[PDB]
């Protein structure tokens, strides 16, 4: 068993307000009022961020820990948050954006944000099913959270798999992909692997909950995968009945409009 096992049944322990109280403590957190309510509308003029994924992707590309450059591909685009801010880089020329769909699931919310028009959005597509195709930049937001930690690990497993196929496929692609059970140990072999043929490491978002252990795994990042993880592990764990709030940011407004 690990610090992140612990933590796991660590939060499925609090009850409803101690759960409120640690999910959001110490975290960086954009203010998204006004988005949210362009997104209750119909607002199809709109460039402020259409969730809270694409404040992660800049934060990751803003610190050097992500590239995004040439023809991209978004896996799990869900409301496309991640599409969005890859279409408005100088240095992308296409997004094809892949989200599944169906009940219980986002699809991309259809927007003029700044190089909309070079997003190919394609839902009801399986990306684990999916043949990969030519890319750069590979990106995957897939990790969907769950009380039980052995779902999560095999979430997790299936989207490191996801990026095996998509590099060998494009092995000298950059990547970034979201792991959502780092701590488990099919999910450290498997990031293990991982590093020995394409490199990379992982990192920790300030904008993720202390909810989620989420950390993402990039190719432009160095790093110890264990030592990472419970470090990780470690702040997550003294976090609990500390309870100072968040720290509110302004959204990303990516401005409007096409791009050629
Ligand atoms: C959490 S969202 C990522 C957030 C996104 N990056 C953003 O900024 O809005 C991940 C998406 O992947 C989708 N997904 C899960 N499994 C999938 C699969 N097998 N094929 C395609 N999409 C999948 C989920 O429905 C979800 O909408």
């Amino acid at each position: 068993m690990t610090l992140g096992d612990l933590w796991k049944r660590k939060l499925n322990g609090c009850t409803k307000e101690e759960f409120f109280a640690y999910r959001r403590t110490g975290i960086l957190e954009t203010e998204r009022d006004k988005a949210r309510e362009l997104l209750r509308r119909g607002e199809t003029n709109m460039g402020l961020a259409v969730s809270r994924g694409t404040a992660k992707l800049a934060w990751l590309e803003e610190r050097g820990y992500a590239t995004l450059k040439g023809e991209v591909v978004d896996l799990g685009c869900g409301r496309g948050g991640w599409s969005y801010y890859a279409a408005s880089r100088p240095a992308v020329m296409s997004v094809k954006a892949y989200t599944i769909g169906g009940k219980g699931h986002e699809t991309p919310k259809m927007v003029t944000s700044l190089g909309w028009n070079l997003i190919k959005f394609r839902a009801g597509m399986d990306v684990f099913s999916m043949q990969p195709h030519r890319a750069d930049t590979i990106m995957c937001d897939i990790g969907e959270s769950n009380p039980d930690a052995v779902v999560e690990g095999e979430r997790t497993r299936k989207v490191i798999l996801l990026m095996e196929q998509w590099k060998n496929r494009n092995p000298t692609a950059t990547c970034v992909f979201k792991v959502l059970a780092p701590y488990r140990p099919e999910v450290i072999e498997a990031l293990h692997r991982f590093q020995l043929q394409w490199g990379g490491g992982l990192v920790r978002t300030p904008f993720s909950r202390n909810s989620t252990h989420e950390m993402y795994y990039s190719t432009a990042v160095t790093g110890n995968i264990v030592n990472s993880v419970n470090i990780q592990s470690r702040k997550l764990l003294a976090r609990f009945g500390d309870q100072r709030g968040p720290t509110r940011v302004p959204e990303l407004d990516l401005g409007v409009g096409t791009r050629g």
